[PDB]
RNA sequence: AGCCCAGCUUGGCGGGCGAAGGCCAAGACGGAGAUGAGGUG
DNA sequence: CACCTCATCTCCCAAATAGAC
DNA sequence: GTCTATTTGG
């Protein structure tokens, strides 16, 4: 019955961020700020006390932080315009985190937590309380206007999954169209709502039990987007029994067509789109075949560091042209206080110039108009050095997913390798352009994807030891040394003493394995 | 040529260059947080 | 000191209390 | 007296 989903909704880009969601947002920001120091000071004190058995000095220590975080809770909630829920998100975060840290020292690798600045982005929170002896907190509950959340969260508009597939995408995404008016803390004692105008693709079953919601703003490129995410508890599926047995390995072979990121073998023939067939390969029998990422990937994040160098180029140039006529003439004064050559001469971020452009956008001089040259060319252009590279991200990760998906349409056992990821990732990775290979083809995230897919749709998953496989031979048997052999593919065999591929043999041999 | 125009990716139609303006088709979809690395200024 | 990538692991609460009607 | 929003210890 425990399978938590989160389904998100996308806030119409013509929506301004309201005073009051900004105000939570810094408000969050500070408490998670606030919460960083007190740990630090926590952690330097125990670093102290362990410097002079000391379990009760560390137990005293530790309450007295416990004091603090309740008191913070007073600052913020009990007397400011906090919502209860982000407060307990928030400190939820936090005790995870340390408690991440103290588990990651104790096995010896040294970590410490890392303040941060405020720019805009946060979240804020709301939480559906279900007592013992309640009804659930189905969709249909919190779509009703005088249901029981009626106040916390109001989703209207619910239409059955069963009678949501059958409408074609015009009505969905036409009826999608809904508005959700959220709980959004206070203001000086008021309770403040949002009407978030959303855009939803997908809903419930019935029979969720939605356990709460939360609201995310991210700025990509200087604009601001929110999403919201609502969690809710469906029921487990039951797990198959009967499909093709299918092992997965990874590589990271440089093609002609693209990175091949892939090589899957399958016990059984599988089925697979034709929307694919291009990046999921296939052999004539059905039962191995190739998964390739394609090159506009490459292409696109490619054309995306060119955008940034040619940022780079510009901003040099408008420094040096904003250094000399600075030099040249007055310092009319910003941020109350006189320009200074040497304060300029320095700068690196173009946040400081933009800031700069825009306080001087008007000012009569000749810099001014030279300064908006720069910052109108600049706010496009990083959009699109931003924004291109995301789709790009996006794609790739697409194709993870729709590849995931077919595996579990029809795969009765999934097998991954172990060991031939990270330190394999680490060494025969093929350095700056031969690593720039590994994060555009992120084949960890193929098998992650690949995963969470076999988990959500019940199909097991068994992991083969890949120690001592790729010096393995599948014809012959026999173990060949490692004298990077295998820099390239195929290999000749050291056992039967035959060119082999280094991937198909793989596959088999786990496929053998596995089926023992 | 790019980026944007009711979630995301891919396409087609019609538009915008910081402002506009959306319409349709196919597919997939578990999010947040922190830490650790790798790099880049 | 600031930015980006990628890799791992957690977690997803509800009982008691006081109020507006 | 009944739903409801807030505080608080796991
Ligand atoms: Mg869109
Ligand atoms: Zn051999």
């Amino acid at each position: 019955m425990t399978t938590m989903t989160v389904h998100t909704m996308g806030v119409h880009y013509k929506w301004q961020i309201p005073e009051v969601l900004r105000q939570q947002l810094w408000l969050a920001h500070n408490l998670r700020e606030d919460l960083v120091s007190l740990q630090l000071a926590y952690d330097d004190d125990l670093k102290a006390i362990w410097s002079s058995d000391a379990a009760e000095r560390r137990k005293a220590r530790s309450d007295q932080l416990a004091a603090d975080q309740k008191a913070l809770y007073g600052q913020y909630c009990r007397d400011g315009d906090l919502y209860w829920a982000s407060f307990n998100t928030v400190l939820d975060h936090h005790k995870t985190a340390v408690k991440r840290i103290a588990a990651q020292r104790a096995s010896g690798k040294p970590a410490t937590l890392r303040h941060h600045r405020f720019d805009g982005s946060g979240t804020i929170a709301v939480q559906l309380q279900r007592q013992a002896g309640a009804p659930p907190r189905t969709p249909m509950v919190l779509a009703d206007e005088a249901g029981k959340y009626r106040n916390v969260l109001h989703i209207p508009g619910w239409t059955d999954p069963d009678v949501w597939e059958q409408m074609t995408r015009s009505q969905c995404r036409q009826s999608g169209r809904v508005t959700v008016r959220m709980r959004c803390g206070s203001t000086d004692g008021q309770p403040q709502w949002i009407d978030l105008p959303v855009q939803v693709h997908r809903w419930l079953p019935a029979d969720a039990d939605i356990t709460g919601a939360e609201l995310v703003v991210t700025r990509v490129a200087g604009i601001y987007r929110a999403k919201l995410c609502v969690t809710a508890r469906i029921g487990d599926t039951e797990p198959v029994t009967s499909g093709p047995t299918v092992a997965l390995h990874l590589g990271w072979r440089s093609t002609e067509e693209g990175t091949a990121v892939a090589t899957w073998r399958s016990d059984a023939p599988l089925d697979i789109p034709f929307g694919l067939r291009t990046v999921m390969r296939v052999d004539a029998a059905g039962t191995s075949g190739i998964i390739v990422v394609p090159a506009t990937i490459e292409r696109r994040l490619t054309r995306t560091e060119n955008i940034a160098s040619s940022r780079s180029l510009a901003l040099d140039a408008l420094r040096d042209k904003v250094v000399g006529w600075l030099s040249d003439n007055d310092a009319p004064t910003y941020r109350d206080a006189p320009l200074e050559a040497a304060t300029v001469k320095q700068w690196k971020s173009p946040q400081r110039f933009a800031s700069l452009a825009h306080a001087w956008k008007d000012n009569g001089t000749e810099i001014s108009d030279i300064l908006w040259a720069w910052f109108s060319l600049d706010r496009k252009q990083w959009a699109q050095q931003e924004n291109g590279r995301r789709k790009a991200l996006g794609h790739r990760d697409d194709l993870y997913r729709q590849i995931a998906a077919v595996i579990s349409d029809q795969a009765g056992h999934v097998l991954v390798d172990d060991t031939s990821v990270a330190e394999l990732s680490a060494r025969a990775m093929e350095q700056q352009k031969i690593d720039r290979r590994r994060d555009h083809a992120a084949p960890g995230g193929l098998r992650a994807s690949v995963v969470a897919a076999m988990t959500r749709d019940g199909v097991p998953v068994t992991i083969v030891a890949a120690a001592d496989f790729t010096r393995t031979h599948s014809r012959c048997g026999h173990v060949n040394p490692a004298d990077d052999r295998y820099l390239s593919n195929p290999v000749r065999c050291d056992g039967c003493g035959a060119m082999y591929d280094q991937d198909r043999s793989f596959v088999t041999l786990m496929l053998r394995a596995a089926t023992a």
